[PDB]
């Protein structure tokens, strides 16, 4: 119901935007999980109309661009519904999209390598593994495309993103109907299925997290559960609250509610180490680790540092107008940020 005014922070360091770049029109008011991409120091990112840039990673100028708007129909140009991504690597830019496309575009020129239709909408980011990409598309099909080529390699049939994960040869997937999959990454042969469940703030994001032999997944419901990588055997959970985003790191879990308090978990999930309410309806993005902090931008286009062993404020700063919903990304020692307008920040401590 109400949300949570700007918080008032001393902060213990001044944070700015180093740079800023525009990308079309971004997501709008649309629902979306497309997100910046990095490597090799250049910032690949799109909107969902269909144009992908790659800027420069210290100054965001334009290295190459492409529209991918499809001149090719009825009207002389018609928008591409990129959503899924942006995924680098090996030289290859991906991104699925509403249409039921995959694209692979090259990194050096922003040309089109390949584009194979799919067999349903890709909403979530291209995960790529083995020589494979990997789509886990709207209407629970898991697809493997080679990369060299985009050809479907195989296929097996299982609001808010589900990635693949992958770990020493399988791909392990959430989904919809509360099961969790693992599948062998040579021929999609199915390992093992384990059922881990059985509003209007439910945003989960059901991408498994696989860490040291353990799937931490998400369930429709937002109920956190840890499964044995290998068996599928059911771990623990949390039927306590329901739970967007979440990331692992040494022996804790950071997670984001649906009422977006963030909180820290000892990694059998058994304990909460503290809880911050001070953002509560704030509209949280997914939290990030970046120079030791926590980091979470909300709706409204603020970014707020907090720190992981008290989840106290350490810094706070105002970014963006449009306001922010993607997932922030850190690497490569940088942390970058695409809001709502489609305008990429990288941001400095």
């Amino acid at each position: 119901v109400k949300m949570s005014p700007l918080p008032t922070v001393e902060n213990q360091f001044t944070p700015t935007t180093a740079w800023s770049t525009s990308v079309g029109s971004g997501i709008g008011n649309f629902y979306s999980n497309l997100h910046p991409a990095l490597a090799d120091n250049v910032v690949y990112a799109a909107d969902r109309a269909g144009l992908v840039k790659a800027l420069n990673a210290d100054d965001g100028k334009e290295i190459w661009s492409v529209s991918l708007a499809e001149k090719d129909g009825w009207f002389s140009k018609e928008p591409a519904l990129l959503s899924g991504g942006v995924t680098v690597s090996g030289g290859h830019v991906y991104i699925g999209s509403e249409k039921a496309q995959v694209y692979a575009l090259n990194t050096s020129d922003g040309t089109v390598a390949w584009q194979t239709k799919v067999a349903g909408e890709a909403l979530s980011r291209p995960v790529v593994s083995d020589g494979l990409v990997l789509i886990h598309t709207s209407n629970g099909q898991l697809q493997a495309l080679n990369e060299a080529d985009g050809a479907v390699k195989w296929t097996v049939n299982l609001r808010g993103e589900s990635a693949p994960t992958t770990a020493f040869g399988a791909a392990v997937v959430g989904g919809d109907n509360g099961r969790v999959s693992a599948v062998l990454m040579e021929q999609g042969q199915m390992i093992w299925q384990q059922r881990i469940s059985q509003d209007r703030l439910s945003d989960v994001d059901t991408t498994p997290v696989v860490v040291n032999g353990v799937v931490f997944a998400l369930a429709y419901n937002g109920n956190l559960t840890a499964l044995d990588l290998r068996s599928g055997q059911i771990m623990w959970k949390r039927e306590l609250g329901s739970v967007n985003d979440f990331i692992v790191d040494g022996n804790r879990i950071y997670l984001v509610d649906q009422n977006d308090r963030v909180m820290a978990l000892t990694i059998d999930g058994g304990v909460t180490l503290w809880t911050q309410s001070d953002l509560l309806h704030r509209l949280l993005t997914s939290p990030v680790l970046y120079n030791g902090n926590l980091v979470v931008g909300d709706s409204e286009g603020y970014l707020h540092w907090i720190n992981v062993e008290d989840g106290r404020f350490v810094a706070q700063q105002k970014v963006d107008s449009s306001g922010f919903q993607t997932e922030p990304v850190a690497a490569d020692g940088k942390l970058l940020i695409q809001a709502k307008d489609g305008t990429v920040y990288s941001i400095t401590r």
